[PDB]
């Protein structure tokens, strides 16, 4: 399901606790048509895999969780695999999401 | 100087003013690397160029100016002269936003 990261504390223990699994993390801000338009497909695409984790981590909220993974545009999306970054991309491209989730799992 | 915007109001205010001067704006965010390191150029360019007005927007301040201008990326510089936009573009690239400011003032 979408969870929703309010501290650096909650996104390192869910990293931690992801263990095999993808996990793609939105990285959103309210003053973003883009973050907007592209936050229901980032919500079907988590009840479609059920074996990826999908994070939501507002940049305002999280400004230090923001600034440690250097997101630059909004939207951000990262990939980790076991704590390791192994892919990211900007932009609200439904495709290219749905098409590195595939690619990376 | 850096004239820091805390409304749109203020901001349509600030365009209409500036008559025929180039108007540089940058919009930032508290929480990019990027942006803080550009700043203090942003302020030596405005007083080198006293007839360029140079404006400064918190994009957590002013949600509604970002949202309205379209920014996705921090920080964004976009140009405008005589209230139509001339000019944009995202990342904190010292050389290229004074080049920018001597191609259209």
């Amino acid at each position: 399901m979408v969870k929703q990261i309010e501290s650096k504390t909650a996104f390192q223990e869910a990293l931690d606790a992801a263990g095999d699994k993808l996990v793609v993390v939105d990285f959103s801000a309210t003053w973003s048509g883009p973050s907007k338009m592209i936050k229901p497909f980032f919500h079907s695409l988590s009840e479609k895999y059920s074996n990826v984790i999908f994070l939501e981590v507002d940049v305002d909220d999280c400004q230090d969780v923001a600034s440690e993974c250097e997101v630059k545009c909004m939207p951000t999306f990262q990939f980790f695999k076991k704590g390791q970054k192994v892919g990211e991309f900007s932009g609200a491209n439904k495709e290219k999401l749905e098409a590195t989730i595939n690619e990376l799992v």
